[PDB]
């Protein structure tokens, strides 16, 4: 029943190590759609810079080298805003429960330092009731402060582990449903440049 | 004059195609980083999925056909963009000797007849050289007067087929991505 709530802990870590990492590979996918969209752009500025000005379709090949520009701005605001800031109430959750957590292990150690030191005065060599007292104050306090922490630790963390499905569950399903959208628009603007340069042929 | 203005667009020609391999390294780059991030993504996806979540299986099964994708994305770009840009590339540098070799016979030539002209105001060989001055410069003038213009107008042709070729293989990309996001869409609408 240490071992009870040793594996809320043990779950507990492991569900923050795991919620870090999904961010960390978040951010990094972020990063390279930024990137992508940069590369994107200055490729299609190397067909702005040959196709000539009265060359048939060149306002049209334009105004898809903008729509593009938008398409991959908007996949990426919205990542941010529908799968990434998102994330922030379910993570904000850990750090003070982890600290609650360290807390509740030193409030043990109290506790077992007053059990221990009342005991040690049940032992005497006449009973000093006075200081015996005392020592039962200290004691019943100590538990008290203890089983406060542990109390609310025991309903809290069983109750953030099973969120961790909906955490994920949600998460991938915003991004799926991003990316199903980002790649259909995209296939678009594919074919409408397509169209375009075969005017050119 | 007029071969100086092909010589011109000869170094544009140039120039816009270096930029174009530059850029487009740089993109096959990105795409590869894209591909690396997603996987990775995935790779969370289904370090989490428990195994009483219906379609995990499935899950799996989409993300390996995902890497596929990507893959076979990255494949036909280099095949059917950048090993074409390299070829298109590699007719540049013998040309551009070839302008600036002709440019030294021209002073090779001018110098020789300026020579003959001097002497004739010794001279049975200062002719010679005239005439042999003369058949080494006008050989690399005519090959370069036929081939700086053609090689201009090919550039229409490669910039078209370069830009229809991705935007062929990238609809083909995009389409199937976004199958393969659908069906992950499904899977995940199920639990
Ligand atoms: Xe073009
Ligand atoms: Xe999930």
């Amino acid at each position: 029943k240490d071992e009870q709530f040793e594996q809320c802990v043990q779950n507990f870590n492991k569900q923050l190590t795991e919620g870090t990492r999904l961010q960390k590979d978040l951010r990094t996918y972020l990063a390279s759609v930024k990137a992508m969209h940069e590369a994107s752009k200055k490729l299609n500025e190397c067909l702005q810079e040959v196709y000539e000005p009265d060359w048939p379709g060149r306002d049209e090949a334009n105004k898809i080298a903008e729509n593009n520009d938008l398409l991959w701005m908007d996949y990426h605001q919205k990542l941010v805003d529908q799968a990434l800031l998102t994330m922030d109430t379910y993570l904000g959750q850990f750090p003070d429960i982890k600290s609650r957590i360290a807390k509740r292990g030193r409030k043990l150690v109290d506790y077992d330092s007053a059990r221990h030191h009342y005991e040690s005065l049940q032992t005497a060599k006449k009973k000093d009731e006075a200081k015996i007292a005392k020592a039962e104050e200290e004691l019943i306090k100590a538990q008290k402060v203890f089983e406060e922490m542990n109390v609310d630790l025991q309903e809290e963390l069983p109750s953030l582990w099973n969120s961790r499905v909906g955490f994920y569950v949600n998460t991938f399903q915003s991004i799926a449903g991003l990316e199903e959208n980002f790649h259909k628009e995209m296939s678009k603007l594919n074919q409408n440049l397509n169209d375009v340069l075969v005017g050119l042929e």
